[PDB]
């Protein structure tokens, strides 16, 4: 399968999308690093790529907090040290001026500081970085998520800007903006066939797959710093 | 394999782009109606596909003109004859006045045209569209191709409002931005790494992979009405 | 004031937005060229710049198609016979393929004619084209007018490649793209306010300004090949 | 003149466009506060707008980091206390993670920080917001400015989110990003004209005149959460 002999990070994979993700990595064969700072959700992602029949030599679970210096080298250097080698790299992390720091720590600050540090090992096999954004950014107004979406705004520039630059390092990197997804009366039926023009929910499922779409050279490997947006097609209404 | 069981219609799949789709469609399993003006270019598409051994029995050559009514009918006709249904449309069709007429006649028009016949079959079938466009239609300028970028920037906003009118019977609506594609000196090999980030000038297959990529809901499902970018990074530039 | 010793040319200037516009540059001293179909609504611009305490000789009615050659020749042979030159253009003209022909035929085909014919003089007075496109066209879907919007799309395409040649010919190419405009209950009142940020409708007058804006180098020279939105917030939604 | 009557902040006003502005405001008779860490580039400015005949009155120099919370309400204060009232704010405000830190922090941070402070007083002006963004930050890489660009890409972001918030407060918000911009040899001339359409180098003063316009009603009242461009066609290349 694809991703055989490739060793990926998946942060933010304790739940919905980053876990969906790992398990579908994991399936196919890839050798993956899943963490988080809840140690239980993160067990939980761990047993369903079990379940799936995957060997628990290929998962390398970290609890850590990836705002801070020492989680990072931590999610890192025990992908490196069981695995030998990095391959890809799933950037799936993530009112008062509080919030704002906080929020742009966690979705901004941190991606960077990871990726920084990724780079050196991802040039090594010619590697991929996918960096999860949201609708939340893209040219229309996004009110109820005042700092998150200007931090998505900026991932998806820091996309396009390492694309450019990492591809010399013959690192690939794209990102993909999600619509809304769920699974991580009536009238709540009603208003969501309003919302979603696909008139179903997005799955964490159908992100990962997209994901891997990007992660697999065989499949894509001509994209290059593109903000791949999978919406149900919510962001054009 | 994927698409086994679907009917795709693959038009301009005389050369390059459309010809390396229909070839990785066939071998995907998939029905397929390659069609063109130019019967010699067209069989040959045919040969190719024969060669990766499909039977000959899951192709339907059409020579036409597509800007026509009668070629768009002929087109459909055979296809629902032979196969008896529709499930994938690839739209792959495509200074003076007369040159902009001739440019959008191709390029817009017979793509509208063909589609509107098409729509009621593959809302039969919740089918999918797939629009080839071009990094000539962007937020940038492309005085080069005059035309050709001015009627791909109307397939691009054509594909975003037929994917949320068409979704409403089941189908959907994508479209991909090719950038600089070959394969249909040391000056050359620099301006070219110069020109696309990529380092690596296009494939007609790495299109081809993209539009397989959208066509299949196993992959792309909760992809809708987006414009997909497959340049190595030029756009970027 | 601004305009003054300059001659523009305002299609579509029988009603709202292309009105207001004449009415405006008239008042600001610029020697008008105001022309349609409909002698009598044209007629009744002309009687708002006499109003306006307009010399009659500043403005030069052409009740002409400017879909035919015959048209556009007319346009601009009376302009430059009463006015001796052309400084500013203001391109403001503008379901089954029948009303696709009609409707690209007016929306983009006769602009790009008109213009091509406009270039040479706009040239010597190294001049300004101001083209008059519409929310519907943009990164969204608008299946109200399905082949208004994708003829608006391809004029914001043709906006940015134009101004890219022809700023080397001392030309300035920009284009602006309205919201919701009228003046050309309590529930309609909600729902206005529900749909227009700005919580008023659009004016024709308020288009005009931003027009005046775009053709005055004093105010935006380097302002080159944008696309200016005036839609109160409405797209952002 | 426009802007009589009016009391406007403008930040980063002690070089190049931010000083122009203020020049250009006061000399349309508003009421200025301009402000930055250095003194004496600060005194600068006030000695232009005196030398353009302005009275003392009418300026009000605040020596400050605007990235402190003190810093921000002398600012505020020291406007409010001189002039009553604030009608307008310009926000011209503005590699290692601590770049990225210092970067962001005076780019995004301060700015929204500022603006939070400010918004109780514009509203009860129906005031308005004009954010100085750049083309660093646009759908293509910027990577010579790794970290300005994405902070100012959360500025288009923000830009848009406070447009439809703040709107409900009477006060308008819209942002400009300029390209190319000097005065704040053949060979060197040579490639200007490759790099800028427009043929010659953006004047802190075109910029100003933009954000005049932007923060004047009677011009451009219908103009909300837009990203207005002006480059000289930079971008566009």
């Amino acid at each position: 399968t694809r991703f055989a002999e490739k060793v990926a990070i998946i942060t933010g994979s304790s739940n919905g999308i980053g876990r969906a993700t790992a398990v579908l990595f994991a399936r196919e064969g890839a050798k993956v690093t899943i963490t988080g700072r809840h140690a239980e959700r993160l067990e939980e992602t761990r047993q369903q790529i079990l379940a799936a029949g995957v060997s628990e030599q290929n998962v390398n679970s970290v609890v850590a907090d990836v705002t801070t210096d020492a989680g990072q080298d931590e999610i890192l250097s025990t992908t490196l040290g069981k695995f030998g080698k990095l391959d890809i790299l799933v950037n799936n992390a993530g009112q008062s001026i509080e919030s704002y720091d906080a929020t742009l720590n966690l979705n901004l600050r941190s991606v960077i500081a990871l990726t920084k540090k990724a780079v050196p090992h991802l040039s090594s096999t010619k590697g991929e970085i996918v960096n999860i954004s949201s609708i939340a950014s893209g040219l229309h107004a996004t009110p109820d998520f005042p700092y998150y979406s200007i931090a998505k705004a900026a991932i998806d520039q820091y996309t396009r800007n390492t694309a450019i630059d990492l591809i010399q390092h013959g690192i690939r990197v794209n990102s993909i903006s999600p619509g809304l997804v769920a699974t991580g009366f009536y009238s709540t039926m009603a208003t969501m066939k309003e919302c979603v023009p696909a008139g179903v929910m997005g799955q964490p499922q159908d992100i990962a797959e997209v994901i891997a779409f990007l992660a697999d050279r065989k499949t894509s490997s001509y994209i290059i710093g593109h903000q791949l947006v999978v919406d149900g097609g919510s962001s054009l209404i």
